């Protein structure tokens, strides 16, 4: 197994299997991300319960560099896998983070983020911009 | 319940719940897509068994408009769904057309796309450029 984060949160097991909740692109980092989350969150996603979300609630991000496909210049498309960020929902447990479990893990070989147990206010310091919508800067994609 | 494509594909039902192989964003449609896949096409996905893909695998991809975050400009997020497009795994029925069944359902309402049930003869003109690898441009994203 992967180290877990230094605040204690263990890597959920079989986050690649979970279900889509959106996608996004981020211009600055130069990242195509892929927005899942376990069916606790996919369920309030879909049925608008996100003020604030469920405990047990757990999203994840999923980033790539971005290349070009060497087929179609115009498509950009993942290239090397670069992190997998957390947000576990435990209104009382993680009550100082804002209710949300944050944690971080680098490339393939998932190497923890952080330089200690308080790495989280780092994150905390953007996601506090969406303190409004629980802390979750994500809109689920909509779908017919 | 939406109408089937011109060639006769019935929209695959819980296919918003398939799971993940990659992202992608087409610069000259300024879109965002996430590209999903039925079981057999995710174990295909992650087996690499591509070479061809097996019979029963289904690929999906979503399209939205690309939007920007209202509170993070340089994130590029889903605005409006704007088509879901499928592609079929079955060498002897869709022989024809590579072996793919081609179909596109555009919007919320679900609309068959395609004048007639030739109109996939216009995705083989540009995936037959794809023809190495199985007619398919996408590579599964690599997770750990
Ligand atoms: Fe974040
Ligand atoms: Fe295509």
């Amino acid at each position: 197994e992967p180290a877990a984060a230094p605040n204690g949160i263990s890597l959920p097991a079989g986050y690649k299997d979970w279900k889509m909740i959106g996608v996004s692109s981020r211009i600055e980092q130069n990242n195509l991300r892929a927005i899942l989350g376990n069916d606790i969150a996919v369920k309030a996603a879909r049925e608008g319960r996100t003020h604030p979300w469920p405990d047990g609630a757990i999203l994840v991000k999923l980033s790539w560099k971005k290349s070009t496909h060497e087929l179609f210049p115009s498509a950009e498309v993942p290239g090397d896998f670069t992190q997998a960020d957390f947000m576990v929902k435990d209104a009382a447990k993680y009550a100082s983070t804002g209710g949300w479990g944050y944690a971080r893990w680098l490339g393939m070989e998932q190497k923890p983020y952080g330089a200690n147990a308080d790495f989280a206010q780092e994150c905390m310091g953007c996601h506090s911009g969406a303190k409004a919508a629980d802390y979750v800067f994500t809109h689920p994609a909509k779908l017919p």
